């Protein structure tokens, strides 16, 4: 069950990866095969309504194989579909965890710095960009723009005072989130906010992986190549604090909506972690994979 | 001139304060008036629109002082109805500025921090609350709760790398903002985020004022009482970074859109000044006044 946002002939819609390579519009679909008219026209939306649309996805998908002559109005092959980000909007900015890998931490010159509460700072949504997009390389305001691989968790129920156990019933799904920042303006304003929120510094996707089809998050493998060199390889067992720890902290006195979008922490290997520091530049070539949500890929504008 | 939304009749409502007694429906009023149904039913979505929206607005306002048969059908008293905040869903997280008044910074931390460059965060959407509300005292999380009356901007023209000198013309008003913060949170996370973004913690208005009724913000004043005792009282005047350096800071590698709310930095005068600290406690009633916005009142609740 991957979801994803595309774009086809003048029309954005919400998606459904069928078999790798082909992807069904969700919309006319249903009203095709089911002959109804209730998917809403985002993936927002459709997160909202929980279970019941993953549900009914599945429905449509089983009913799609099943012989017909109507696959030329929602079947599209993926080779012909622009992805936007899964959720090209967000309600409200990312949440992102700081230093949430032990290495990491270190890597910025810590070891005394490894939190013991999460650090918990935001991007704002126009960061948010998709798979393929040009990232701005923002010469103008910083050359120290930095990659950060990130698996980033979707809400998908509402909640507050969420325990730790009850947290994984409170999420939709997995995606990639590239964490782009630019170093310097991280320090010049002492809060993390400007240079994480930079103009489309915020790659997403390049699909929407429904929790159904992860059941061990713990095992989530993230890795980033720049220019195809391998620089961060880091598993989500080694992160400090777990998604349940995260859900259950962020939400002990604020409502997590369905929706909302936690990027949960780089892992060590980031470009300001090398002496001789290493800093990415227009025609950089920025790969991060995560299976099986996929690879999220995109380049710094020249 | 000075917009609001409204609630009335189970129905949240873009309206227009009528003479300070009066709000006027605008969707509405342009139905019986006009019979023509164009006006969105979001601020935010009627600070997208531009000029047109707020000469619209004027001319709804102009084709009702004319004798009415059914004014009541679009024209209320205050009194009757429920004001949430201006934007009640804000797209994105407000932007704070922090410490931007000197002696805000003096008794938060000393000197050394005051910063040669705005220090930014956010309040997550889910802050919002309106006048009148009940703030929540969260104390099964905190009991370092704090009050901060704030000005708070917001951009009416969507841009990027504004200059200062085209700043006011990306603003569509103003309107007042409590930065309400669970201080040991601040200090226990290091990232402003999670102390200042527990629900109900940012109360918004009473209302929003275009800025053709406000030209010189360099003079607005901010005061607030916390039950009925002053606490602050600072001056645009006085702030390091004004609203135009401030918008030129934050635009330069992002845009900002309309709608978007930036709170400028609260002035001297929190709890957390006082050597022995002082703390909002439930029950406590905060009121901020800045005129000609008004006062934004609300109370701490029960545990
Ligand atoms: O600080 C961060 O953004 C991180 O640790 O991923
Ligand atoms: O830091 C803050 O929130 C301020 O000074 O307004
Ligand atoms: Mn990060
Ligand atoms: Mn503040």
């Amino acid at each position: 069950m991957k979801f994803a946002t595309g774009e086809l002939y003048n029309r954005m819609f919400v998606g459904l990866i069928i078999d790798d390579e082909k992807i069904m519009d969700l919309q006319k679909a249903e009203k095709k095969l089911f002959e109804l008219e209730t998917i809403p026209g985002s993936l927002i939306e459709c997160i909202a309504e929980g279970d019941k649309f993953v549900a009914h996805a599945r429905q449509l998908a089983e009913w799609a194989k099943k012989p017909n002559d109507e696959l030329g109005s929602f079947m599209y092959s993926l080779s012909e579909v622009k992805l936007h980000a899964p959720i090209p909007k967000p309600s409200k900015n990312i949440i992102c965890i700081g230093k949430n890998y032990r290495d990491h931490a270190i890597e910025m010159g810590s070891e005394a710095d490894i939190p013991e509460h999460p650090m918990v700072f935001t991007k704002s949504p126009v960061t948010v960009t998709g798979h393929g997009d040009i990232v701005k390389s923002h010469e103008e305001v910083t050359s120290q723009l930095d990659y950060e691989g990130e698996l980033a968790v979707v809400i998908g129920k509402s909640g507050t005072r969420i325990s730790k156990e009850d947290a994984y019933d409170h999420v939709f799904g997995y995606t990639i989130v590239n964490d782009i920042t630019a170093r310097d303006l991280q320090k010049r304003h002492k809060q993390f906010f400007i240079g994480k929120s930079l103009d489309t510094t915020c790659p997403m996707g390049p699909v929407l992986v429904h929790k159904s089809s992860i059941q061990e998050p713990e095992r989530l493998k993230v890795e980033t190549r720049v220019n195809g060199e391998l620089r961060q390889s880091g598993s989500a067992s080694d992160m400090i604090f777990s998604i349940p720890e995260l859900i259950e902290t962020l939400s002990k006195g604020m409502t997590l909506e369905a929706g909302d979008i936690i990027a949960t922490g780089t892992p060590s290997g980031v470009g300001k972690g090398f002496t001789p520091p290493k800093f990415l530049r227009s025609g950089d070539k920025i790969d991060i994979t995560i299976d099986p949500i996929g690879t999220l890929s995109n380049q710094i504008g020249l």
